[PDB]
């Protein structure tokens, strides 16, 4: 569990399992988040996105710190005449792991059945077989009702009622948590900053987008207001250690230390903020490893796309996975952002160049 | 839950979540059986296979019921420089399915982890790429372990250790259970039929075999003294109202009744058998199907090695799927077989032919 | 040569040299076996199949050892009008190693002449003829007979005439012998165990079963009625540190101890029975490996089809090739195998269960 008690347990807990797509019947966990933050903030707004703005107040550089919260998931698109739930697909899912077992519907808040759907109807051909790789029409999967009625009864309508579902458990007892890397993380990673921040030398902007993973300009729009004079955004994606795979992805992870985005997809780390980071860290002794990503978004660069112009920093949690199969996290990795984040926040005005 | 009560939850439950594979610290599964056969039989014995033989007294023919319950599972080979846990495929599983999430490798009886391994090194070529399905090195599992001493020390060592893992959850509150479709449930079935067995008219010995997935032979050996003068087994497999499935293997499975095996890859059902049991199916308004399959053996067939030369017939549980994505079981078809099944018991003496 | 003594080159040299495929002209080999056998046995006798049991008169649990003296071969069908003589496949042998040099055609026994067939006709197509893999009518071998009567009087006649031939030589002066791994060997274990074998805690019954590699069944006969109440069996096969190979391959084989056969195709290894073994080897500290196949079948599977239900354990020769092109073999497993198995026999009172 807490090995280093470094990530409380229960907090991992909370948020993990609360469902992802605020907004949505599985905006349980936009009120789960609010619910701890206001405790250490002077106060939190929901804005027009659903978007969650906390306020710390204090003297010095409006500093944003935003965290994506949109997880992934699966909408149904129709219910067939056989009973049987469909689906369509969303962004930020591979359909090659489409769905093993056990899903969770949401028919409404607090109401979900199982569903499974894993399987796709076979292809016909005996080298089509070979492909398991299901088309575009992607899965379905069965709510267990016999008919299109029936599952309307159960209260399965059109809109993204799906979700991953998953269990948060201790890999290596050494350290490792599963679905715990992505979806909830960073958002842990900001309230844990928010709980360890006390003198705060500079005021932070807390903000939590949704549609991060799927529409991530809406995760701009909080950040329109809140993003300006500076902001960080923590995102996570990882090349790690993997058999077959060349030491030049492998440098990617390491599981140690965390991941100072270098560049993105979306943004070019301003270079001093992202070398100031490296000076930071290493005064403080505290590990990071330097990413860079070929491909992917984060919210960070979202943040870029301010008319304010302002510059972005991005913290990264080394350990990456996908939330279809795995999320494995390092125990150290998201205490290492933490700390980092923490001391980088204060340090922030004079960091602010 | 226990809509009609046929199935009762506990005990459905405590079979699914027994370790599979007899011997092996899946073994749990082995002692659970007995325990409750225990109580409701004369006596009961174990066998070098490890299968286990329940003995019903009484006068008449012997009559044999054969449940499988070897489950599936996958074997390590060996550990990996990286503390990666590697897999050897089993048989009765499907690469495709490989693993998606949660696996249970169990480092001594009692001691699990769990381990993650859905996804296998990413093969190079645009098109490769599309072939999602992994190669015959399969997938590999991690023990969340840094180094293969470490593995070392978490107990895992070469031997099948890891079991697919999943929980038993209610589908579709009008009926349906997940997991519990293959591993149990035919032997849920036997456990039912000996306990609602009263008057006997005829002996009957239950086996459970093992190894019936792979090395069905091994069931047969159980099954050469225990099975002489008629034998029943049970195993189940559907092509069941899929999608864009043609309309001759829906006929398959309805999920209505159960469903009687007409002939299988190893078992030509004695027709007068397989005939004479639609007649009782018919006077008793117990509801069936007729299913042929194509291919897969079921240890009735097993049973038909045996030296005596003994018919065999055998019964199936529609609504089959595959264990390593889904297991949806009809609750209906758990009891409809557990009331044909019980009342051809006593019919079997005028039956034998 | 005897670097440690431990395998005498003469009782290797005796054994490999002798023809494959007893009953066959290759007979010698069976005759052979048993004439040394009979002055450490009380008795042998020949079965209808050809195998034979050798009987060591002990008080205990009867336990039976089983080795394959099979060994591979080709089969002529027919002559060819120009006198050339065809071939058939025989199963254990791969057509890709079909035949380079050198080949024996025992006309009877004694009398063989060497015939040459390493090429088939070229194919017609530029990349057909990268195709260097022979078709299924496989190689042709020359007697050098010009004329299919030629070749008759030469006394070739339909019927497996053809063995692989070889000669026993020895690589790396430091240890490693050549044609010596398969074919005789295992042979060569049992036979060095009745040798050192004196006190007899427990009577073993020693069979060695023909058509091992191929008709593996008939194997099993002779293991009916001598296996009985537990048997061993030795066959091996590795994937043993090949270049391009992976790691997870090269774990099989290391070239050092010996090898345990934790499952096999058709035996899944009595894990009492392996992991007893392990436990032994430790406290004589004895070197083994644990090795897992996923394919191929051992004649202690085929002793585990005995309607006895006799659990069967297996012990691996490790430094695995295959016949057609090679045969290296460890010294030292040679002499790990018969240590271990000799003191197992005694062992196998207690270590019955
Ligand atoms: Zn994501
Ligand atoms: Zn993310
Ligand atoms: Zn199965
Ligand atoms: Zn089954
Ligand atoms: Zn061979
Ligand atoms: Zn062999």
């Amino acid at each position: 569990m807490e090995v280093r008690n470094m990530v409380d347990y229960e907090l991992l807990k909370k948020v993990v399992e609360a469902p992802g797509v605020s907004g949505y019947e599985f905006l349980g966990i936009r009120d789960v988040v609010i619910e701890e933050i206001k405790d250490y903030v002077d106060e939190v707004k929901v804005d027009k996105l659903g978007n969650v703005i906390a306020h710390k107040k204090g003297e010095g550089p409006k500093v944003m710190i935003a965290a994506h919260m949109d997880q992934i998931g699966l909408m149904v698109t129709h219910i067939e005449k056989n009973g049987f739930l469909r689906v369509a697909p969303i962004g930020g899912v591979d359909p090659k792991t489409l769905i093993a077992q056990r899903f969770k519907v949401w028919i409404d808040k607090g109401k979900f059945i199982y569903g499974v759907g894993a399987s796709v109807p076979p292809h016909i051909q005996k080298p089509e077989d070979r492909k398991k790789a299901p088309d575009w029409d992607q899965i379905f999967i069965d709510i267990g009702a016999e008919s299109k009625e029936e599952a309307e009864d159960m209260g399965v309508k059109i809109g993204t009622v799906i979700t991953w579902d998953g269990r948060l458990e201790r890999l290596g007892k050494h350290r490792f948590v599963s679905i715990a890397f992505d979806d909830r993380i960073a958002v842990y990673t900001i309230l844990e900053v928010a709980k360890q921040l006390k003198d705060a030398k500079a005021d932070v902007y807390f903000v939590a987008t949704v549609q991060e993973e799927v529409g991530l300009r809406g995760a701009r729009t909080s950040a329109f207001g809140i993003e300006p004079d500076y902001g960080f955004a923590i995102d996570v994606t990882i090349a790690a250690d993997i058999p077959g795979t060349p030491e030049h992805k492998q440098v990617t992870h390491l599981g140690k230390g965390t991941a100072i985005k270098i560049m993105d997809r979306s943004v070019i780390c301003h270079p001093t903020i992202v070398r100031w980071l490296e000076e930071l860290a290493k005064k403080h002794e505290i590990p990071y490893q330097l990413e860079i990503l070929l491909g992917g978004g984060t919210d960070a660069g979202a943040i870029h796309l301010t008319k304010a112009g302002v510059p972005t920093g991005a913290l990264s949690v080394p350990a990456r996975y996908i939330h279809s199969n795995t999320e494995v996290v390092d125990e150290r990795d998201v205490d290492a952002t933490v700390e980092l984040m923490t001391k980088a926040l204060e340090n922030i005005h004079e960091l602010k160049i």
